[PDB]
């Protein structure tokens, strides 16, 4: 069949580096894949009489195709006599900023992506509040005093 | 009874702001403050006979106690014959990067609280994902190289 290895984690905790080591293993790395690909990919793959008999996806969990658990993967892949193995990187508070500030001096665009994934991850985590919301105030593109000058208003 | 407007919203799209107009026209202004203390409050409040009848809160998301909604806090709160307002703040990914820049020179201590709560964000989104992981590699205090070392341990 195929062995299916799943990568996620926190900004900053390794999980590039998760999937170098894999792909020096002679896995088949499929990057910033949501997780409907994998199905479609082992199905393909399958399908398609590949080599590849190793694949490993680094989640793009950062997508709002995307519930908030692995039950819906789980449940595809065992209906094709496959169990994902799931590993899920993490570290501290400290240390992921420490990564952070050291990102923004060498990797800049990764340093943005950081970014990028807290946002996507406070705006999924609100989502709920946001759609039970009396008043939402968009306050793009505004200064410090023109903030202050759309809330006055919001607010009478 | 008492007037209660809840505030939340992303991370530099102006809570702090809407919290400074709501203390301006005579809210008294709890801030982070998670949901529980609210009812508690107003309940003290109501046995304090208070002079406070305007109850705003900046709420306090980030926290291990606070579930994904606020139907908990609205059933409660209907039970005193109060219903709640409840604003949320936001903006566009562009906008909160430039304020974030901004803080890590005139707000640092705020810069740092920004990456703290799209942190928190991502552990409580990942949470699921995480409890169901096989392998979970914490990579606290680990150079570039340690990163590498301890994940090829861990995968064999």
């Amino acid at each position: 069949g195929i062995d299916v290895v799943l990568v996620t984690g926190l900004s900053g905790a390794g999980r590039g580096t998760a999937a170098k080591v894999l792909e020096d293993l002679g896995w088949y790395v499929a990057d910033n894949l949501p997780p409907q690909l994998i199905t479609r990919m082992v199905d393909f793959g399958l399908a398609a009489g590949s080599r590849i008999t190793q694949l490993a996806v680094v989640m793009d969990v950062r997508s709002r195709g995307f519930t908030g658990d692995l039950d819906s993967v789980r449940n595809e892949l065992a209906t094709r006599a496959i169990t994902p193995r799931v590993v899920f990187m993490e570290a501290s508070d400290d240390t992921l900023v420490r990564r952070y500030e050291q990102n923004r001096r060498s990797h800049p665009l990764q340093g943005e992506q950081t970014l990028a994934e807290g946002i996507a991850a406070e705006r999924r985590m609100l989502a709920p509040v946001r759609a039970t919301a009396d008043l939402i105030i968009d306050t793009s593109t505004l200064s410090v005093g023109g903030l202050r000058d759309s809330i006055e208003r919001a607010f009478g």
